[PDB]
Protein backbone atom coordinates (compact mmCIF):
# COMPACT_ATOMS: atom_id res chain seq x y z
CA UNK A 1 0.00 0.00 0.00
CA UNK A 2 2.88 2.16 0.54
CA UNK A 3 4.24 1.55 -2.54
CA UNK A 4 0.90 1.79 -4.33
CA UNK A 5 0.71 5.72 -2.62
CA UNK A 6 4.37 6.54 -3.49
CA UNK A 7 3.59 5.18 -7.39
CA UNK A 8 0.80 7.65 -7.18
CA UNK A 9 2.88 10.19 -5.78
CA UNK A 10 4.84 10.06 -9.18
CA UNK A 11 2.54 10.18 -11.09
CA UNK A 12 0.08 12.98 -9.76
CA UNK A 13 0.91 17.08 -10.26
CA UNK A 14 2.15 18.26 -7.19
CA UNK A 15 0.45 20.17 -3.92
CA UNK A 16 -2.98 20.97 -3.42
CA UNK A 17 -5.73 21.07 -6.23
CA UNK A 18 -7.88 24.06 -4.75
CA UNK A 19 -5.49 26.41 -5.83
CA UNK A 20 -7.15 25.82 -9.48
CA UNK A 21 -10.41 25.23 -8.77
CA UNK A 22 -13.95 27.51 -8.03
CA UNK A 23 -17.29 26.68 -7.47
CA UNK A 24 -17.00 22.47 -6.50
CA UNK A 25 -21.09 21.48 -6.93
CA UNK A 26 -21.36 17.45 -5.84
CA UNK A 27 -23.08 15.65 -8.30
CA UNK A 28 -22.31 12.21 -7.22
CA UNK A 29 -21.27 10.20 -4.10
CA UNK A 30 -20.36 6.57 -5.12
CA UNK A 31 -18.10 3.61 -4.20
CA UNK A 32 -16.12 4.82 -7.07
CA UNK A 33 -15.47 8.33 -5.11
CA UNK A 34 -17.10 11.71 -4.41
CA UNK A 35 -17.86 13.62 -7.81
CA UNK A 36 -17.74 17.38 -8.07
CA UNK A 37 -18.66 19.57 -10.91
CA UNK A 38 -15.74 22.57 -11.00
CA UNK A 39 -14.49 25.28 -12.87
CA UNK A 40 -10.67 25.54 -13.90
CA UNK A 41 -9.65 29.18 -12.15
CA UNK A 42 -6.63 29.55 -15.18
CA UNK A 43 -8.85 28.60 -18.31
CA UNK A 44 -12.18 28.75 -17.33
CA UNK A 45 -12.65 25.20 -18.59
CA UNK A 46 -16.12 23.32 -17.01
CA UNK A 47 -14.20 19.38 -15.06
CA UNK A 48 -15.40 17.33 -13.54
CA UNK A 49 -13.37 16.14 -10.17
CA UNK A 50 -13.17 12.89 -8.53
CA UNK A 51 -12.41 12.59 -4.93
CA UNK A 52 -11.31 9.40 -3.54
CA UNK A 53 -9.17 8.40 0.37
CA UNK A 54 -7.69 5.68 -0.86
CA UNK A 55 -7.82 3.97 2.84
CA UNK A 56 -11.48 2.89 1.23
CA UNK A 57 -10.49 2.22 -2.51
CA UNK A 58 -10.01 -1.80 -2.32
CA UNK A 59 -8.56 -2.30 -5.84
CA UNK A 60 -6.01 1.16 -6.28
CA UNK A 61 -3.47 -0.36 -8.73
CA UNK A 62 -7.12 -0.24 -11.18
CA UNK A 63 -7.08 3.64 -10.75
CA UNK A 64 -3.30 3.61 -11.56
CA UNK A 65 -3.68 1.89 -14.60
CA UNK A 66 -6.93 3.75 -15.52
CA UNK A 67 -4.78 6.83 -14.95
CA UNK A 68 -1.66 5.78 -17.17
CA UNK A 69 -3.78 4.69 -19.67
CA UNK A 70 -5.91 7.56 -20.45
CA UNK A 71 -2.58 9.78 -20.09
CA UNK A 72 -0.90 7.76 -22.88
CA UNK A 73 -4.41 7.32 -24.70
CA UNK A 74 -5.88 11.06 -25.26
CA UNK A 75 -8.37 11.05 -28.38
CA UNK A 76 -11.16 13.20 -29.61
CA UNK A 77 -13.32 10.98 -29.02
CA UNK A 78 -12.13 10.21 -25.90
CA UNK A 79 -13.47 11.99 -22.10
CA UNK A 80 -9.98 14.24 -21.71
CA UNK A 81 -8.04 13.32 -18.22
CA UNK A 82 -6.82 16.45 -17.58
CA UNK A 83 -4.81 16.18 -14.07
CA UNK A 84 -4.48 14.64 -10.64
CA UNK A 85 -3.08 15.01 -7.32
CA UNK A 86 -3.10 13.62 -4.23
CA UNK A 87 -3.09 15.01 -0.61
CA UNK A 88 -2.66 12.59 1.82
CA UNK A 89 -4.50 9.87 1.14
CA UNK A 90 -7.01 12.12 -0.80
CA UNK A 91 -6.90 11.65 -4.15
CA UNK A 92 -8.18 13.76 -7.17
CA UNK A 93 -8.66 12.72 -10.55
CA UNK A 94 -9.55 15.81 -12.80
CA UNK A 95 -11.65 15.57 -16.39
CA UNK A 96 -13.07 17.62 -18.55
CA UNK A 97 -17.03 18.06 -18.31
CA UNK A 98 -19.48 17.37 -20.77
CA UNK A 99 -22.75 19.05 -20.48
CA UNK A 100 -24.98 16.83 -22.36
CA UNK A 101 -25.05 14.02 -19.73
CA UNK A 102 -25.01 10.28 -21.03
CA UNK A 103 -26.51 8.55 -24.32
CA UNK A 104 -28.60 6.46 -21.70
CA UNK A 105 -30.19 9.71 -20.48
CA UNK A 106 -31.02 9.72 -24.63
CA UNK A 107 -31.88 6.45 -25.12
CA UNK A 108 -34.36 6.26 -22.27
CA UNK A 109 -36.22 9.87 -22.66
CA UNK A 110 -35.90 10.27 -26.61
CA UNK A 111 -36.12 8.54 -29.86
CA UNK A 112 -32.89 8.58 -31.93
CA UNK A 113 -33.43 8.28 -35.77
CA UNK A 114 -31.45 6.35 -37.95
CA UNK A 115 -28.95 9.50 -38.83
CA UNK A 116 -28.26 10.15 -35.43
CA UNK A 117 -27.34 6.48 -34.12
CA UNK A 118 -25.27 5.87 -36.89
CA UNK A 119 -23.62 9.16 -35.50
CA UNK A 120 -23.11 7.50 -32.09
CA UNK A 121 -21.96 4.46 -33.90
CA UNK A 122 -19.48 6.50 -36.06
CA UNK A 123 -17.61 8.25 -33.25
CA UNK A 124 -18.00 5.42 -30.86
CA UNK A 125 -15.59 3.47 -33.21
CA UNK A 126 -13.23 6.34 -33.80
CA UNK A 127 -12.32 5.85 -30.05
CA UNK A 128 -12.33 2.22 -30.48
CA UNK A 129 -9.98 1.98 -33.53
CA UNK A 130 -7.77 3.96 -31.55
CA UNK A 131 -7.71 2.39 -28.97
CA UNK A 132 -7.60 -0.94 -30.28
CA UNK A 133 -4.82 0.20 -32.23
CA UNK A 134 -3.11 0.84 -29.17
CA UNK A 135 -3.64 -2.31 -27.92
CA UNK A 136 -6.14 -1.54 -25.22
CA UNK A 137 -9.55 -3.00 -24.64
CA UNK A 138 -11.79 -1.24 -23.14
CA UNK A 139 -14.00 -3.90 -21.66
CA UNK A 140 -17.00 -1.99 -20.20
CA UNK A 141 -18.49 -0.17 -23.25
CA UNK A 142 -22.02 1.06 -22.71
CA UNK A 143 -24.35 3.96 -23.27
CA UNK A 144 -23.76 4.92 -19.32
CA UNK A 145 -19.92 5.33 -20.67
CA UNK A 146 -20.94 7.58 -23.46
CA UNK A 147 -20.60 11.16 -22.70
CA UNK A 148 -22.21 13.97 -24.40
CA UNK A 149 -21.34 17.46 -25.42
CA UNK A 150 -24.55 19.70 -26.11
CA UNK A 151 -22.77 20.60 -28.90
CA UNK A 152 -23.21 16.91 -29.92
CA UNK A 153 -20.01 15.49 -29.30
CA UNK A 154 -20.06 12.29 -28.52
CA UNK A 155 -16.95 10.87 -25.97
CA UNK A 156 -16.27 7.38 -24.16
CA UNK A 157 -15.18 7.10 -20.51
CA UNK A 158 -14.32 5.21 -17.43
CA UNK A 159 -11.15 3.41 -18.07
CA UNK A 160 -11.49 1.59 -14.88
CA UNK A 161 -12.14 -1.99 -16.74
CA UNK A 162 -9.53 -1.57 -19.36
CA UNK A 163 -7.04 -4.13 -20.51
CA UNK A 164 -3.80 -3.53 -21.99
CA UNK A 165 -2.80 -6.71 -24.39
CA UNK A 166 0.40 -7.57 -26.19
CA UNK A 167 1.13 -9.71 -29.28
CA UNK A 168 2.52 -12.40 -26.46
CA UNK A 169 -0.63 -12.11 -24.79
CA UNK A 170 -3.36 -11.02 -26.68
CA UNK A 171 -6.40 -12.10 -25.11
CA UNK A 172 -7.60 -11.89 -21.67
CA UNK A 173 -9.62 -13.54 -19.10
CA UNK A 174 -10.97 -11.44 -16.65
CA UNK A 175 -14.76 -11.03 -16.77
CA UNK A 176 -15.31 -7.26 -15.58
CA UNK A 177 -17.65 -6.15 -17.45
CA UNK A 178 -20.96 -5.05 -17.38
CA UNK A 179 -23.72 -8.31 -17.81
CA UNK A 180 -26.16 -7.16 -20.26
CA UNK A 181 -23.22 -5.86 -22.39
CA UNK A 182 -21.21 -8.52 -22.52
CA UNK A 183 -19.97 -11.00 -25.47
CA UNK A 184 -20.71 -14.28 -24.76
CA UNK A 185 -16.97 -15.40 -25.62
CA UNK A 186 -16.17 -14.01 -22.11
CA UNK A 187 -18.77 -16.26 -20.19
CA UNK A 188 -18.19 -19.12 -22.72
CA UNK A 189 -14.20 -19.43 -23.16
CA UNK A 190 -11.55 -18.43 -21.38
CA UNK A 191 -9.86 -16.10 -23.65
CA UNK A 192 -11.50 -12.87 -25.88
CA UNK A 193 -10.26 -10.26 -27.44
CA UNK A 194 -10.71 -6.53 -28.80
CA UNK A 195 -13.74 -7.71 -30.48
CA UNK A 196 -15.57 -7.79 -26.77
CA UNK A 197 -16.06 -4.24 -27.70
CA UNK A 198 -17.56 -4.20 -30.93
CA UNK A 199 -20.51 -6.85 -29.25
CA UNK A 200 -21.13 -3.91 -26.59
CA UNK A 201 -20.95 -1.26 -29.30
CA UNK A 202 -24.16 -3.68 -31.13
CA UNK A 203 -25.94 -3.70 -27.85
CA UNK A 204 -25.43 -0.01 -27.56
CA UNK A 205 -27.30 0.14 -31.17
CA UNK A 206 -30.06 -2.15 -29.74
CA UNK A 207 -30.30 0.47 -26.69
CA UNK A 208 -30.45 3.23 -29.27
CA UNK A 209 -33.25 1.40 -31.36
CA UNK A 210 -35.52 -0.20 -28.79
CA UNK A 211 -34.44 1.83 -25.17
CA UNK A 212 -32.77 -1.00 -23.33
CA UNK A 213 -30.28 -4.08 -23.72
CA UNK A 214 -31.81 -7.29 -24.19
CA UNK A 215 -32.71 -9.18 -21.00
CA UNK A 216 -32.60 -5.70 -19.05
CA UNK A 217 -35.42 -7.01 -16.62
CA UNK A 218 -33.97 -10.50 -15.98
CA UNK A 219 -31.22 -11.30 -13.09
CA UNK A 220 -27.74 -10.47 -14.22
CA UNK A 221 -26.68 -14.10 -13.79
CA UNK A 222 -29.29 -15.19 -16.07
CA UNK A 223 -29.07 -12.65 -18.85
CA UNK A 224 -25.41 -13.85 -18.88
CA UNK A 225 -26.55 -17.51 -19.36
CA UNK A 226 -28.95 -16.62 -21.72
CA UNK A 227 -26.47 -14.43 -23.75
CA UNK A 228 -24.38 -17.22 -23.97
CA UNK A 229 -26.91 -19.92 -25.26
CA UNK A 230 -29.29 -17.67 -27.28
CA UNK A 231 -26.50 -16.00 -28.86
CA UNK A 232 -27.12 -12.74 -31.31
CA UNK A 233 -30.01 -11.64 -29.91
CA UNK A 234 -33.28 -10.59 -31.72
CA UNK A 235 -34.84 -7.58 -32.50
CA UNK A 236 -38.47 -6.85 -31.53
CA UNK A 237 -39.23 -5.00 -34.94
CA UNK A 238 -36.67 -5.98 -37.06
CA UNK A 239 -38.66 -4.39 -40.37
CA UNK A 240 -38.84 -1.18 -39.00
CA UNK A 241 -34.88 -0.51 -39.26
CA UNK A 242 -33.15 0.15 -43.06
CA UNK A 243 -31.15 -3.12 -44.47
CA UNK A 244 -28.25 -1.13 -43.84
CA UNK A 245 -28.36 -0.71 -40.39
CA UNK A 246 -29.78 -4.66 -39.72
CA UNK A 247 -26.34 -5.63 -41.58
CA UNK A 248 -23.87 -3.10 -39.54
CA UNK A 249 -25.85 -4.76 -36.10
CA UNK A 250 -25.53 -8.11 -37.71
CA UNK A 251 -21.80 -7.78 -38.11
CA UNK A 252 -21.11 -6.01 -34.40
CA UNK A 253 -22.95 -9.17 -33.11
CA UNK A 254 -21.74 -12.14 -34.91
CA UNK A 255 -21.48 -14.95 -32.38
CA UNK A 256 -17.92 -16.04 -34.84
CA UNK A 257 -15.16 -14.13 -33.24
CA UNK A 258 -13.13 -14.23 -36.72
CA UNK A 259 -16.66 -12.85 -38.46
CA UNK A 260 -17.49 -10.40 -36.07
CA UNK A 261 -16.48 -6.78 -37.43
CA UNK A 262 -13.31 -5.31 -36.29
CA UNK A 263 -13.32 -1.47 -35.79
CA UNK A 264 -11.16 -0.49 -38.61
CA UNK A 265 -13.71 -2.54 -40.44
CA UNK A 266 -16.52 -0.78 -39.32
CA UNK A 267 -15.63 2.55 -39.73
CA UNK A 268 -15.96 1.94 -43.53
CA UNK A 269 -19.44 0.54 -42.94
CA UNK A 270 -22.26 1.88 -45.24
CA UNK A 271 -24.42 2.49 -42.36
CA UNK A 272 -22.09 4.85 -40.83
CA UNK A 273 -22.13 7.04 -44.52
CA UNK A 274 -25.96 8.02 -43.57
CA UNK A 275 -25.08 9.93 -40.39
CA UNK A 276 -26.35 13.21 -39.82
CA UNK A 277 -24.45 15.98 -38.42
CA UNK A 278 -23.73 15.58 -34.89
CA UNK A 279 -25.48 18.60 -33.84
CA UNK A 280 -28.59 16.92 -34.96
CA UNK A 281 -28.55 15.45 -31.32
CA UNK A 282 -28.59 18.65 -29.53
CA UNK A 283 -32.39 18.59 -29.80
CA UNK A 284 -32.78 15.10 -28.05
CA UNK A 285 -29.65 16.11 -25.62
CA UNK A 286 -31.51 19.11 -24.70
CA UNK A 287 -34.78 17.05 -23.92
CA UNK A 288 -33.11 14.35 -22.08
CA UNK A 289 -31.29 16.42 -19.86
CA UNK A 290 -34.90 18.34 -18.73
CA UNK A 291 -36.23 15.39 -18.13
CA UNK A 292 -33.48 14.66 -15.99
CA UNK A 293 -33.71 17.51 -14.15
Amino acid sequence: DEEILEKLRSIVSVGDPKKKYTRFEKIGQGASGTVYTAMDVATGQEVAIRQMNLQQQPKKELIINEILVMRENKNPNIVNYLDSYLVGDELWVVMEYLAGGSLTDVVTETCMDEGQIAAVCRECLQALEFLHSNQVIHRDIKSDNILLGMDGSVKLTDFGFCAQITPEQSKRSTMVGTPYWMAPEVVTRKAYGPKVDIWSLGIMAIEMIEGEPPYLNENPLRALYLIATNGTPELQNPEKLSAIFRDFLNRCLEMDVEKRGSAKELIQHQFLKIAKPLSSLTPLIAAAKEATK
